[PDB]
Parts: C-alpha cells; structure tokens; sequence
C-alpha cells in the first residue's frame, strides 16, 4: 500500500521553439530522485526538440493526446506507433478540453488508452465532473462512468492497468485558479480506490496511483499532498513556470 | 488567366523517423523548378524533422491540420503562432479525412482558415462530396456549401482569398483507387471558377489555383493535368513513393 509519487507537467497549447529548449533545459538541470517519477509534456510539434534538450536521466516525456488507429489515412492524427518510434512512453488519453470542448467520447476516450497499453505505453488517463454535474449531485456517477468504460475496454486482462496513472482534475478546476481543497478531491479518491478494488483487484487498488489536477500549483501543492490517497499531481500552468520545480522537491519530501 | 502550377503532398499518418529523413532528402535532392510550387505535408511530430532534412530552396513544408485558437489551454492542439515559430507557411485545412471522420464542421473549417490567412499563412482548402451525395445528385450544392462557409468568415476582405489554394478531393476517390474522369473533375472545377466568379471576383477566378486530389498518382495525373481548370494536384498515398518525383516532373512539362 506504499505507493511511488506521481507527478506530471502539461504544457498544453503553449510554447516555442526557445522557451522549449530553455525550459526543458532548466527542469533537466535540477535534482530529479529516481524515488519519485517525473514527466513533461510538450505540444506534439515540439517533441522532438524537448527530446534533445533533455539531458536528465530521470525525466521523462509525453505527448499530450494519441489517436485511436495504426499509421494509415488519418490526417491530422497521431499513433502509437509514431510516438513508440521516437522513444516515448508516456501519454495523456482523455484530458477533459478533449473531453468537454473537442466532443471526445468516453468509449473513443477508452479506446485510446487500450490500444496504447497494450503496446507497452504508461497512459495517464483523466476524469473530471463539471460545475453543473457536480450541482446535481453527480460527482462520483460521472468519474465512475468515465473509468467503467476503461474497465470495459480492457476486459479480464487486468494486468494492463498496471501501467495506467489515474488522473482527476475536476472540470471547474481547470485553468480558474478555483483548487479543490483537500477534503473535496480526498472523497474523490476515496471514491476511486473502492471502485477499484471492487471492480478490478484489492491488491491492485493498494498500488495503483492516482493523481489530481487543477490549478495545483507551488503554494498549494503540500497540504495536497498529504491526503492519504493522493498520490501527486497533474500540473498545467505552473509547469510552464519555475516554480514546478519546487513542486518536485515539495512531492519528494512529503510522500517518499 | 495564366496560373501557376501547385502540387502538394500529404504524407497522412505514416513515417517513421528515418524514412522521413530518407524521404525528404530524397525529393529535396530532385530538380525542383522555380515555376512550379511544391509542398509536403508530413504528421506534426515529424515536422522538425523534415525542416532539418530539407536541403532544397524550393521545397516547402505544411502541417497537416491547426486549431482555431491562439496559445492557450487547449490540450493535444497545434496553433498557427508555433507553426510560424517553426518557419512554416503553409497548412492544409478542412481535409476529408477530418469532415467526415472526426467530426469538423464547415463553420468550423472555415475559422481555421480564416485565422491562418489573416497571420499572412498559404491554406490549402480542402473541399469534397460523398458518393450518396453525388448521387443524390448533390455534388455542386455540397462543394459550394463548404466554400461559401469560408466566404462568409472571410467577408469584404477578398484580399485573403490571394493565398488560398482550393483543393477538390471526391470522398469516393479518397485511398480508395478509384480516380476521377477528367470529365468528372473539370466538370466540378468549371463549377467552382463560376462560383468564385460570381461570389467573389471575376479577375481573382483567373489567378486562384484550384488542385484535384484522390487517387491522383504518376499514371494517371498527365492527363488530368490537361484539363484547363486542374491547376495541380494534392496527392496522398504516392507522395510517400518515388513517383512524387515524376508527378513534379511531367506538371512542370504539362503547364509551364
Ligand atoms: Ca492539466
Ligand atoms: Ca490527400
């Protein structure tokens, strides 16, 4: 039931070719422990150069969003495949402004995530409720409709989960500088960890990690942190600032 | 009335590293004339590949797709500020592959390529009709839809209609080997010379290049390229073979 902390940088629609190399140089250069895991990532047509510019040893990069077929007649699209080839193994399938805003569907969501893990790819995958559904009272049907259809993607071969990262990052959280406090985002991942072990495995629950995300940042970060069943963060904003890098040595410190 | 030619190639969701490396040299290293435009369009995360491999001054490179936002929060989306960033001038908006399948609206369509214009960008604008549609005998009416899309975001500012390259692509004959007549194609092309004409300015008809893609290859394409209003071709699947080399070669001899 000890669990290695999590946290991710998600630079989303935002970045050039110099503050790429800059920025990624400045996290590369800091101390990473290879007690906790740390992943960055950049905008798809910036991968390649985050990949040159990262001299660390520990950190790790992601693309934001994947497709849900092999290499074909896909125009505008991303595959596995694609990023598998240039080195990465780390992903994010199901980020709520793809969700919400771009009309992806929890099945397609799902779909995403399983073809990725079966290639032997980690997928941090997001849930998240809106303002509204949580007014109506359906926080935890929402977030738990979201992982069913993962559950269902994937079938009786639970061991695909052992590479998913859970990630919730509540709708009317993002991009607001509106946090959850502890105990709001804590009762969701209580939620989360019993669905699990009820669905999936006990002991797979004990070792799963799941992370929140939403306006988290250097200031808010610890008290965070301390909830038992938070297991590190899914940072936007802050990522693209110097002050992730003090989120690293804050995470270490208070879960390892 | 005197047009200049214009061939493009979209790689889709295919490459490899090295075969983009490979690749692009391989058609950089061809005679290019001054008189023809020729562009390629390889997946996002290849595009700084394909910049550093490109040691023709002639050859450009495109993006596939782009969104219709500025930098921001917008998770898995490339915008039209990195691709300038990146040196880039050109993108392919409003393909098939991304109307039909993914859900992108005419409307939709058109705001990209408004705001890629606007930022003094090249929009190769993609526009096409279903076989049910062609028969139910809707082919003109569903064509000029999604073009008028496109006039009404543009608006009194014909200016920016300069840098768009129409390009006609039947869905039927999209990856499929079932290339148009030349009866078929000229016949929608005359239609949208009409259209343009009529909507926008009889002068501006004369000068903006209208290209036919689907199935079009290094068999097929010369006698396409006879038909008066074919000003080129937008090629898919032979752009990744060495005939994409002999399709610059026999349009340079056709229509310059
Ligand atoms: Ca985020
Ligand atoms: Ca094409």
């Amino acid at each position: 039931p000890a669990r290695r902390p999590f946290i991710g940088g998600n630079f989303k629609c935002n970045g050039s070719l110099d503050f790429i190399k800059s920025h990624v140089a400045a996290i590369a250069a800091h101390k990473i422990p290879d007690s906790v895991d740390v992943v960055i990532a950049p905008s798809a047509v910036h991968l390649s150069t985050a990949i040159a510019a990262n001299t660390s040893k520990q950190l790790r990069i992601a693309a934001q969003n994947v497709y849900l077929e092999g290499n074909g007649a896909w125009t505008g699209e991303t595959s596995v495949e694609m990023l598998q080839d240039m080195g990465l193994k780390h992903v994010i399938v199901g980020h709520s402004e793809r969700r919400r805003i771009m009309g992806e569907t929890d099945e397609q969501s799902a779909k995403k995530a399983k073809r990725a893990l079966e290639k032997g790819m980690t997928v941090i995958f997001c849930v998240g409720e809106t303002l509204d559904e949580r007014k109506a009272n359906r926080t935890m049907e929402v977030n738990i409709a979201q992982l069913e259809a993962l559950g269902k993607e994937l079938g009786e071969s639970k061991m695909l989960w052992k590479e998913v990262v859970i990630a919730y990052e509540p709708v009317w959280s993002i991009g607001t500088g509106v946090v959850a406090t502890p105990e709001q985002a804590e009762e969701v991942h209580v939620g989360l960890r019993k669905w699990f072990a009820e669905k999936v495995a006990a002991e797979g629950a004990q070792h799963i990690r799941i992370i929140y995300g939403g306006s988290a940042n250097g200031s808010n970060c610890e008290k965070l942190g301390q909830c038992p069943n938070i297991d590190g963060f899914l940072v936007g904003g802050a990522s693209l600032k110097p002050e992730f890098m003090t989120m690293i040595d804050i995470l270490t410190k208070t879960r390892t």
